[PDB]
């Protein structure tokens, strides 16, 4: 007979079930979903009244169930922090040895949502940690933990997606997808490859009944490697940022922003390291000295893997022109004021109640800002806006003064183009600014 | 590592994702269901507030999200018709080249629910369009497209049921069925064999919330291959009929109707191409010039795949002889009228309120139709019916006259046997009319 | 092509579909859930309005729908009891033969919820009954029958859990699990190995949507093998017991109760075949002559595969010493009463309201039981309990007299340690009795 138990024999020696007595399970508390209340038996079941009364799965209310992986022979375990929030007596149960000591939280971060914990025994297994990004889609894998109280279990699968954020279960995310039947209680148990080496970790699943419908998510194993090291070596993680807001370059933005390529600065968050290194609006982020940028979630989760105060000679372009300049890693809590202008670009413009005829007898249609002149480079002249125009609406939405221009012009480096409405000598026309 | 990415590889460049901008998304409007309503975040998620705001999945109410297949190098895409119903500005994402043109809707048919659509670029992919019906159950397949908007993501699995109607997603059906995980947004997307060739087109799934639960359905490629052609040729498909209600031959119906075999005409829609070809009731449809019949979904779907005014020399049998005249392909809209028979054949029956003693003083029990003669070949004569009985009942249901008699004696060829109740020279028997 | 249709050929030849017609479907009536209602179509769909009307799958209100297996060439089929509860006119549709007879129920046992039924024809197949316990996690299998009324469909998978109770669908349980997708109506249908031999029988599935979401459940084929012989033999099965209460030995029980290894008797159910074989409380059950015990679910389900009145020369131990004596298979309804001592072991206690100064005026903290002596072996003197104490409560719970004392000192053999509350000359201590 062919079986792939052969992974399953050793994989349990690393992948723990977790017993988790906590006086406060208030982070891993269910939200007001209309679930199997009114006849709640053993947790995460569905069946009717059956003879085995309470005791088997109950403690999840003033304790928690979960899974973890012992990363090193030092007996340091990893699991998801929602599983280990309020870490009093985080008892474990290792399938393949049945041992039941308290574990000692060494350190956590709720942003990456991850923890490292010393279990107090010796001759504890490590895990062959390998790289989550040698993967292709279609690669075979085994995903592991204790699903919904059955005991320790493993489901055979393939990858069906790579390196996915837009998920934000907490704050920093790069998930990889398998089709494998996995549940909560596999919360912190592993995803290994077909050779039984560590490639990601389970936490959560897109599905309708909490148990799998095709769409299991693992964290990267490379992510947890450096995350665990930072949670060991100071007992937490400490990020800054480049003090920024960011998007990806979109296809129509690209030609409109003169066919440079990288992540779109939306707004540089003033006087942070971005600004001081001379990054601006209409610029694009291209590369960290270790890591390549195209998207907003690239810088976010790369900085979810960098620490305080080190300088970074980051590469960036504007228009057609690259610089590499020197930026301190400066967070949201780290920013001291700065400049940007790129559809207010030599716009000499000012407030009105103008001194000419004739339109009508209401300020509604004539407060805004009047154009003194328009720089040749400004996307306005690309697009047919001229000196002696009057701006009344900016992205269809209307304005009364310079403040409410400069507020909508601070949202333009978030628009491929702008639907301005510009009154002239007599009529208001519609333009398409890029 | 063994990975069947190799299919995945070229199937993205044929199996499209759809930026289906249309202003009336109201033919695929969500049914009034208790889903994740009042607080739905991104469409087709389950989740509580995560850091990423709106801007990734929301457009599906003034657009749609889907998948399709470029069949020939013309760039003739096919997808579901319901994805493109009201087809205004249907623009594309071709996974792996990102080409955001609109496509011309060349034509759509809402009975099969499929449409042919020219994408206005070049070097656009064929697909290797093999037979769905050379498939057996257990054969290995991949399942393709974009599930719930996660982007282009594939699965692989096996066939667990074949060549099926009784699903009624539209008006013409013959789906084949896999375990592999597929959701909404794979709507119109491919099912390819282990070798990478098109054996079917995914349109729906038997699940409990739209994430796959082992039961996904793809239209056979061989039906889409003649659908797409009739829609390339004139922008629509025109289907006929034989003018004939139809069923499968049930098991006692074989032995009652003397051991013929074929699809059971339940009642002829009168004087049609069936009737003028000799097809009556008590008759069984066996074969179209090209296609073999035992059930009514055979004749239905074979007519689905044929167009008007041609003469089909179809074969049928009655009692114990098989005949071969010729039928026009004549619609429900097309049918002159007709002759019927069965359990009234050469019977002589007329109305009553009788002139003999005795019974009772209420008409409920004695109105009906009386029996002058019963033909010897007739089913009544198989089954305990006599001359000088009075029919009161025609299958546990009662009659006041010839009309409600001859109406149930139209429904007797929807029966294996009939429970007539028949008042005799003094008492009401009950009988078994094979 | 590689496909495992090879087993799917001869499996259908024994794995029946059933059209279980009876007037009383009132055991397999739906329970009040928010499953689909007010809008039903065909049973176990989810789908909106389809052009295939009532007639396909209504009947399971006034019939059952299920699966089974023809065991032997004698025509003897095996299925759930709940499928044939009130076996009126149990009609069959064996796939690939269609022989629409009634079957004759030979016998049933609701306890295992298993049947044996004769189908009344000739040349009927068998099934290759192999061992369910030469088995392992991860071996390849197939799961079979009628998944929601479709015909004969088969899925394929790997074993994900072994020999289990705590599922409780009836009264006796030793199920095995695989991921492979099975629905009610596979009720009574099979699980066969990768060579086509019978290893398991699916009854139900711990799903979220009633169709399989990952967690099917097969009673072992070596359990239904002898069950079937006891059902052929006489139409029913006869279960005794050994007239007892049992649990598995907990780890700190192990160490307190002197490091013996078996199933923990919790309370001997008094003058059974246990007590009159010398078996006591705090004695561990090690081996039945044919079946080795470590848990209660052992002895339960071994009784679940054993008949009346035979004498069973069973192994038990006390503290460090093994005995083997003989035990009749005596029911819950078969036991003359009784011998009982454990943390009352030499405890010479009596009722009080006691004649010394001073404490308080309310009886609430001084009614209880006074301790005249404590024998040296008592887990009391292992743990701090002395003579002249006063027991006021036994594991937090307060006692008023000898009767309430002894109710709780009967349940201590359901504990590893007890937190007795014992008043002394002036104060009350809490203790930890092992």
């Amino acid at each position: 007979v062919l079986s792939y138990h052969d992974s399953i024999k050793d994989a349990k020696k690393s992948v723990v079930n977790i017993s988790t007595s906590k006086t406060i399970t208030r982070a891993n508390r269910p939200s007001p979903l209309d679930d199997f209340f009114n006849d709640p038996y053993f947790k995460q079941f569905f069946d009717f009244d059956f003879p085995q009364r309470k005791g088997k799965n109950d403690k999840e209310v003033v304790s928690s169930l979960g899974s973890g992986v012992i990363i090193s022979k030092d007996g340091y375990i990893v699991t998801n922090n929602h599983v280990v929030d309020d870490a009093d007596t985080i008892t474990v149960n290792l399938p393949g040895s049945d041992i039941e000591y308290k574990a000692k939280l060494i350190g956590k971060d709720p942003k990456t949502d991850l923890a490292v914990i010393k279990i107090e025994a010796n001759n504890l297994s490590a895990i062959t940690f390998t790289n989550s990004d040698d993967l292709m889609e279609g690669d075979v894998v085994f995903a592991l933990g204790n699903p919904f109280g059955v005991g320790f279990s493993v489901t055979s699968g393939i990858i069906s997606a790579l390196n996915k954020d837009n998920i934000g279960l907490n704050q920093y995310e790069n998930f990889i997808q398998t089709d494998a039947s996995i549940n909560p209680g596999n919360s912190g148990g592993a995803l290994v490859d077909s050779r039984g080496y560590l490639v990601g970790i389970n936490s959560a699943i897109l599905s309708r009944g909490g148990g799998n419908n095709g769409i299991g998510f693992a964290i990267p194993s490379n992510m947890v490697k450096d995350i665990a090291k930072k949670l060991i070596e100071k007992g937490k993680i400490d990020r800054g940022f480049l003090g920024v807001t960011i998007l990806a370059l979109q296809g129509d933005t690209k030609k409109a922003y003169k066919n440079q390529e990288g992540a779109l600065i939306t707004d540089v968050q003033k006087g942070s390291s971005a600004d001081e290194a001379g990054l601006k609006r209409g610029d694009l982020v291209t590369k960290v000295n270790n890591k390549v940028i195209k998207s907003p979630i690239d810088l976010k989760n790369y900085i979810g893997t960098l620490e305080i105060g080190q300088k970074i000679s980051l590469s960036y372009e504007r228009d057609g022109e690259n610089k590499q300049a020197s930026f301190i890693l400066k967070g949201e809590k780290e920013n001291p004021k700065g400049v940007q202008s790129d559809l207010i670009d030599g716009l000499s413009l000012r407030n009105l109640d103008p001194r000419l005829k004739d339109r009508l007898q209401i300020p509604k249609d004539v407060n805004g800002v009047l154009v003194d002149s328009v720089k040749e480079k400004s996307k306005g002249k690309n697009s047919g806006f001229q000196e002696g125009d009057i701006i009344i609406g900016v992205g269809q939405s209307e304005i009364k003064n310079l403040k409410d221009l400069e507020q909508a012009l601070k949202q333009v480096n978030k628009k491929e183009f702008t639907k301005v409405w510009v009154y002239r000598n007599g009529f208001a026309t519609l333009l398409v600014l890029k």
